């Protein structure tokens, strides 16, 4: 809502962010895609994304609304499986991810939605 309490749902988010990031076992999806490394990643990624970059967007309040921080979790999903073929290890633990995330974000919004 638009006079819900700020603190209470930045904490919920954090905890969600902390719970979605425990789900990065290949640890692929906490840090950047390194452009050094995929110098041709922007050809094809408009809005990379990553949890380190949700971290930052939740401390400097950019998340006002749940809607918002669970699209950019998707954008970690679907911006692996765009990239990637479908034969790597990278497609399949988006794969695993989306699964893994789903259920988090679904207990999660219960939450936030008790916040308005
Ligand atoms: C989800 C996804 N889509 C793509 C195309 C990639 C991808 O190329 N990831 C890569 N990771 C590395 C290595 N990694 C090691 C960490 C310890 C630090 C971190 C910055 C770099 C090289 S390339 O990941």
């Amino acid at each position: 809502s638009m006079e819900m309490q700020l603190t209470p749902f930045l904490i919920l988010l954090r905890k969600t962010l902390e719970q979605l990031q425990e789900k990065d076992t290949g640890n692929i999806f906490s840090e950047p895609v390194p452009l050094s490394e995929v110098p041709d990643y922007l050809d094809h990624i408009k809005k990379p994304m990553d949890f380190f970059t949700m971290k930052q967007n939740l401390e400097a309040y950019r998340y006002l609304n749940f809607d918002d921080f669970e699209e950019d979790f998707n954008l970690i999903v679907s911006n692996c499986l765009k990239y990637n073929a479908k034969d790597t290890i990278f497609y399949r633990a988006a794969v695993r991810l989306r699964e893994q995330g789903g259920a988090v974000l679904r207990q999660a919004r219960r939450q936030a939605e008790k916040m308005g």
